[PDB]
């Protein structure tokens, strides 16, 4: 139990009550660490500097994102343990089909997981959620969950920095589509960590990282280190490196390169079976996907000082158009500027096949970009995608 992250759907009523009691104490600010102190490491109030400008400390849009958020998620989990939690932060596997948010977080009354207070505002100013409909309805009408298929393409990657782009962009969709137009909530960088669902999401995100590390181990590849962005992964994961961090284990292991070894931080998962597949069976499924000829769109992403949803259509030369996919960017005015150094890949094989289009056919791919407050943005904010054909192996 202690330090064990369980699937949220396996919690007992006693474990649920215990986690709620521990979070209530962390949010009350009377305990060893306060919810504000921890949540403030992520976005608002800006706790980092980029020269003279105050910026959010969370690392996004870069190879250090998984390690930064691994350490952050453990920091909150330790705060809960110090206030009596007997289990670790449960993970919600949102790659399984679901029709509503987990009851742990959706219960409105007597539930610390429902929302968080915004520091600096009156006590009744809290995070809210405004969930977007595609959170619950597969926008591609495909086989299994939209999020499952996106996760498989991430898990296919055999290099950490290639994995990381797929991984992080998938994780953005849950932020965007839980928070929606909420002024304070999951869909902005500034306030997302004040909603306790942040940490249920990031427990699952961290478990996906752990699953990919198991895949890399089984493949005979790097899983406790990486050979890309080598100096970047040695930078401090601010603010966890600072002397006022009361948690020894996160303060002393406060580089992304240290964060590959999650055991040393004192936690583990109940298991790492992805949809009840062992690691060898998962990798077998990934290898089978690679036997087919596929078409991908390739997007170059960068921070745009806001969060947004991108949608694209595939239109044949006669003007018949079908929805071809979607992804999200997480951000806000406090973001550290960023540009990925490689494409974000998006599988459009099925929609090309169904429209009887080859990659070298005549077609267009219209792009739309909408900020999470609902405002349409200029599609030219992002470079148009490129098209690749990948023959089956
Ligand atoms: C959500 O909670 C907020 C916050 O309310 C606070 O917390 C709750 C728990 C209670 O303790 C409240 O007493 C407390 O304020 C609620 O918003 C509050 O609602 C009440 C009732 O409508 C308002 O009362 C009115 O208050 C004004 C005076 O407001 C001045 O003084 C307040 C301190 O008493 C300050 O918070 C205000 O910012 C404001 O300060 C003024 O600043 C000007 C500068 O131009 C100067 O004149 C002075 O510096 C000062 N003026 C004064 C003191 O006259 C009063 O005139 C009026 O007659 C009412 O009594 C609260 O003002 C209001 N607070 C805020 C911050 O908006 C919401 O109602 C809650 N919402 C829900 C949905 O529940
Ligand atoms: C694309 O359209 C042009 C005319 O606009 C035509 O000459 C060409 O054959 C078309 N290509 C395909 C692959 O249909
Ligand atoms: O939180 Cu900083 O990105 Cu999920
Ligand atoms: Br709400
Ligand atoms: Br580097």
């Amino acid at each position: 139990g202690v330090g064990v992250r369980k699937d949220i759907n396996t919690l007992t009523a006693a474990e649920t009550t215990n986690l709620r009691d521990a979070l209530r104490r962390v949010q009350a600010g009377t305990g060893r660490m306060t919810y504000d102190f921890i949540a403030g490491a992520h976005g608002y109030p800006a706790e980092c500097k980029m020269g003279e400008y105050d910026v959010a400390c969370c690392q996004h849009g870069m190879a250090s994102f998984p390690g930064w958020h691994r350490v952050f998620t453990r920091q909150m989990e330790i705060a809960l343990s110090w206030e009596g939690a007997k289990v670790g932060l449960p993970y919600w596997d949102w790659t399984e089909a679901f029709t509503e948010l987990p009851t742990l977080v959706s219960q409105e009354h007597d539930n610390p997981f429902h929302h968080g207070h915004i520091p600096g505002k009156a006590e009744n100013i809290t995070t809210t959620r405004a969930p977007r409909p595609q959170l619950f309805k597969d926008p591609e009408h495909g086989e299994e969950s939209f999020f499952f298929r996106q996760a498989l393409l991430a898990f296919e990657q055999r290099d950490f920095c290639d994995f990381e782009v797929q991984f992080e962009v998938l994780h953005n969709a849950l932020h965007s589509w839980i928070g929606g137009t909420s002024p304070y909530g999951m869909s902005t960088l500034e306030y997302a960590a004040y909603d306790p669902i942040f940490f249920i999401h990031h427990s699952n995100v961290d478990r996906q990282f752990a699953i990919w590390q198991e895949l890399q181990k089984h493949r005979g590849l790097d899983y406790n280190t990486a050979n890309c962005h080598i100096q970047d992964l040695r930078k401090p994961l601010e603010p966890f490196n600072r002397a006022n961090n009361p948690v020894l284990v996160t303060r002393v292991h406060s580089r992304a390169i240290d964060a590959f070894n999650y055991d040393q931080y004192g936690y583990q998962y109940d298991h790492l079976h992805f949809h009840g597949l062992t690691v060898d069976k998962l990798d077998e499924k990934l290898e089978k996907r690679k036997e087919q000829d596929r078409v991908f769109l390739n997007f170059m992403l960068r921070g745009i000082k806001m969060s947004a949803d991108v949608v694209f259509d595939l239109c044949n030369a006669q003007g018949t158009c079908n929805f071809a996919g979607t992804f999200a960017i997480l951000g806000g005015p406090l973001e550290m500027p960023w540009n990925f150094d490689r494409v974000f890949k998006y599988d459009v094989t099925k929609i090309f096949q169904q429209m009887r289009l080859r990659p070298d056919s005549n077609y267009t791919i219209p792009i739309r970009i909408r900020a999470v407050n609902g405002m349409q943005l200029d599609p030219n904010l992002l470079e148009p995608p490129s098209v690749t054909f990948v023959p089956g192996k």
